[PDB]
């Protein structure tokens, strides 16, 4: 063990409950990492379970758009989790700063998120808690990759849908989850459309200080494209938001499908093969 | 023991019943501390219990905005409590001096208090006796941190609400406590809103030389924003005072939530994740 033996600890990048993230360097190589240090002694059973969940999953996943969990050390009373070093902050604090994005900037950004997602989805991993406070920018540099994080809710599924409990973030929840129907991968895609909408204008498709109504609207599929903002927005951008924001999850588009839309790439289109 | 062996005692910073606070220096290091010296011989059982209460709790808590209890020595007939040295006095005597604060100055100040509070709240610690006579300014220097004190009432709680007796300070008590309902962490948040209001204008939301009426008003939620003072005050400052001064504690905002309000930080906002 002895993280201290292989890791030089630097400054603090932030903190949470029973945890602090600090910058740290590896000794022999000199590589750079964001290291999440947690109080194992002060953990609760459910907190620990989470810990073992995110841990194990992220360990499986390797991708440019996925904050890589590189290591996991246990030193007596503290558990260390070695993460990609990121320095661009959340995509949230970036959206707010610029208020909103062009269409070009949106497609690129989204395309990235679509890929990290399609990937998890190709590894039986659903994230469940997709949102801009969980999307991180490699660095301040422009074009800097967007990297997916906080898998504390992420789950492993097979080829069939089933109820996995109720968890997520208000504004991003899917119909199928609120309806308490059996759900799967498209739940994340639903959050995508939401974030897209946000990216395009800087405000949500659904909102309301009443959760009931909020939820009624979500399950209804109740959003639109208010003028004037949405006036100079193309149809190919709206149409896409539709296919993601599809209430029937069975008819909702997949990440892989969505990564084949010309508004992402750039008549005839790319059709997925069908085998029975 | 022999505090005298490790501590050079300097001048008197003030005094209370069976106690005097004097400035003192550590010998080998030379560090500076406010040292509360108490007559153990002249203590009553309830006074002692308190002593052991504040003691043990503060010992747990470490924070920039929390007067750190560094040590606790017992010398025959006197018990010493080694505290952070503070020299700015109470935030009370500062408010009175300047009468009241700008909005910027208020948010900063409050944000600090919100953090010390959120912290205790994250360590099962509720303060119960929150007020400006208990908030201390590190030094006379401007920007000097505000540090929380007098935990003589502070209590330890779990995840559930229950009656913890009736204690606090008139003008700051919460509805739930006066209603003698089962109470918890939000009781402090209620005192926050109160202090905020005060910070913004230099007079309380609730007051009355009749306690019954005073209390009737508190439980009622009976305050307002009288003109002209409150005329140049933003809505984001009032609205916030509302969410803290929420009579239904279940619907009252949390410190952590409140530390995510743009009037504190500086459309879209930061949503807390929900797991069941």
């Amino acid at each position: 063990t002895k993280f201290s033996d292989n890791y030089d600890v630097k400054e603090e990048l932030g903190k949470g409950a029973f945890s602090v993230v600090r910058r740290c360097v590896h000794k022999t190589t000199g590589l750079e990492f964001a290291a999440k240090i947690i109080n194992t002694k002060k953990l609760s059973a459910r907190d620990f379970q989470k810990l073992e969940r995110e841990a194990r999953i992220c360990r499986k996943l390797q991708h440019p758009n996925i904050v890589r969990l590189h290591d996991s050390i246990q030193e007596e009373s503290f558990h260390y989790l070695v993460f990609d070093l990121v320095t661009g902050g959340e995509l949230f604090e970036d959206i707010v700063a610029r208020e909103f994005y062009s269409e070009a900037d949106a497609s690129h950004c989204i395309q990235q998120i679509l890929e990290s997602i399609a990937y998890c989805h190709s590894n039986g991993i659903v994230h469940r808690n997709l949102k801009p406070e969980n999307l991180l920018l490699a660095s301040k540099a422009k074009g800097a990759a967007v990297k997916l994080a906080d898998f504390g809710l992420a789950i492993e599924v097979n080829d069939s849908e089933a109820w996995h409990g109720f968890a997520g973030t208000p504004g991003y929840l899917s119909p199928e989850v609120l309806k308490k129907d059996p759900y799967s991968k498209p739940v994340d895609i639903w959050a995508c459309g939401v974030i897209l909408y946000i990216l395009l204008v800087g405000y949500p498709p659904f909102w309301d200080e009443d959760q009931h109504r909020l939820y009624a609207q979500i399950k209804a599929g109740a959003y639109d494209y208010p003028s004037p903002e949405w006036d100079t927005v193309t149809p190919e951008a709206k149409s896409l938001i539709d296919s993601m924001l599809t209430v029937n999850p069975k008819k909702r588009i997949t990440a892989d499908q969505a990564l084949k839309v010309p508004w992402i790439c750039n008549a005839i289109h790319r059709q997925d093969t069908v085998d029975c």
